């Protein structure tokens, strides 16, 4: 049931669900609200910006907590992000979901 202290195997692709959001708080497509918001805070502090070097690479993660937090929970970021994902999500995060249409059509 998966035993922390996991290292990444060699199948390290096929490992990876190809989900992007529910990944950076440690769940599944699998998971509910419960566990989206709550995984959110377990990260959240962990990768806390004063947490960090000059890498951005543990901001990269609160951001990404803190995005999937909204992401999975989210009808509309979790809709388009099935859809397309590639623009539509960004662009409802920087611009706001209905906004984005400024962008769009």
């Amino acid at each position: 049931m998966r035993s922390p202290g996991m290292a990444d195997q060699r199948q390290r692709s096929l490992s990876t669900s190809g989900e992007s959001l529910y990944h950076v708080l440690g769940l599944d497509k699998n998971a509910t609200s419960d566990d989206i918001k709550k995984s959110y805070r377990k990260l959240a502090l962990k990768y806390h910006p004063d947490k960090n070097p000059d890498n951005p690479e543990a901001a990269d993660k609160f951001k990404e907590i803190n995005n999937a937090h909204a992401i999975l929970t989210d009808a509309t970021k979790r809709n388009i992000y099935d859809k397309y994902g590639s623009l539509g999500l960004y662009v409802a995060e920087q611009f706001g979901e209905e906004n984005v249409n400024t962008y769009f059509v």
